[PDB]
């Protein structure tokens, strides 16, 4: 199945066949969740998924790109992401393409932005603070934590999240341990977005751009009630292209929406497997 964090989905042929596709994990997700978009491409199409790794989005792409090096080689290279999974795809990009690497197509699942930026402010970080709590108190129970006014600062990364847990448990509740692996790298995966510095770009992304964020993204973070036509990227790329797909980001993809993705997407794996001459 996995060898290290490298999932196979479909395993390109002993010798000769397509281009693989690349494809990076969401957050608190695994890369089966692009099983829907693999059955939407044409036949033969290899497709390797890359698993959560530790670090900054820029830590992270350090430890992918030896690994699509070793794949991959020179070139050319296709990455493909949801959510999450499209920031990690971009960053592998600007990380290849450095090194004088090939990369022929980026694709965006709906990884936009909020429309409005997003400020870093001592206010905002306790904001968004409470409606984090907002859903330990509604999913856990647990109506009863309290909101720290110095603890937040001084803490990293995990001593934040683990200093939830030092709260919930207190209440007398036992979360199981599944569920606080997985609402941890939930946690720290979405951090690694709030920190990230995107990079210029020069080379052709495709963003596929649904139409709004569903409800809970909404309620940790308004400002994603509302969408740019770019998703934020117009800054960075300038050879961006738009693809509508309509529905919410969650819906994205899987079928039907995930069928106009793939429809689009493999009118592109056709050019490019073109081009291989
Ligand atoms: C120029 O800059 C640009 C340009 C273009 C860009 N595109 C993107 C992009 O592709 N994506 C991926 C899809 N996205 C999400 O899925 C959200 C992620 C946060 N969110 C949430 N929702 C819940 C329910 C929980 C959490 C959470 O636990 N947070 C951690 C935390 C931090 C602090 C306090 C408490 C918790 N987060 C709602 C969904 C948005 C980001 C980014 C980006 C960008 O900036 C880097």
């Amino acid at each position: 199945q996995i060898d290290g964090f490298v999932r196979t989905l479909r395993a390109r042929p002993e010798a000769g066949g397509k281009v693989p596709v690349f494809v990076f994990h969401p957050a608190g997700g695994s890369t089966v969740v692009y099983e829907p978009l693999l059955g939407r491409l044409p036949a033969d199409t290899p497709m390797y998924g890359f698993e959560r790794v530790e670090g900054s989005i820029e830590e992270r792409a350090q430890q992918y790109v030896p690994k699509l090096i070793e794949m991959q080689g020179d070139g050319p290279y296709v990455l493909v992401g949801w959510s999450l999974g499209g920031v990690l795809a971009y960053a592998c990009a600007i990380g290849l393409r450095r090194l004088g690497k090939d990369v022929r197509f980026v694709g965006l699942i709906d990884a936009v932005r909020a429309g409005e930026e997003i400020p870093q402010t001592k206010e905002e970080i306790r904001k968004r603070w409470d409606r984090y709590a907002a859903f330990a108190e509604k999913t856990f129970n647990v109506t009863i934590p309290a909101i720290p006014y110095e603890q937040l600062e001084e803490l990293d990364d995990e001593g934040q999240v683990r200093f939830v847990l030092d709260a919930v448990s207190q209440s007398g509740v036992q979360i199981p341990a599944g569920i606080i692996e997985h609402q941890r790298t939930s946690y720290l995966d979405n951090r690694a977005i709030d920190t990230a510095q995107i990079q210029p770009y020069d080379g052709h992304v495709t963003l596929y751009m649904a139409d709004r964020y569903h409800d809970d993204a909404i309620m940790f973070e308004p400002r994603y009630a509302v969408r740019q036509p770019d998703g934020g990227w117009g800054e960075y790329v300038s050879d961006l292209e738009v693809v509508p797909i309509g529905g919410e980001h969650i819906q994205a993809i899987d079928e039907p929406i995930i069928a106009k993705v793939g429809e689009h997407m493999s009118r592109a794996l056709g050019q490019i497997e073109a081009d291989r001459t």
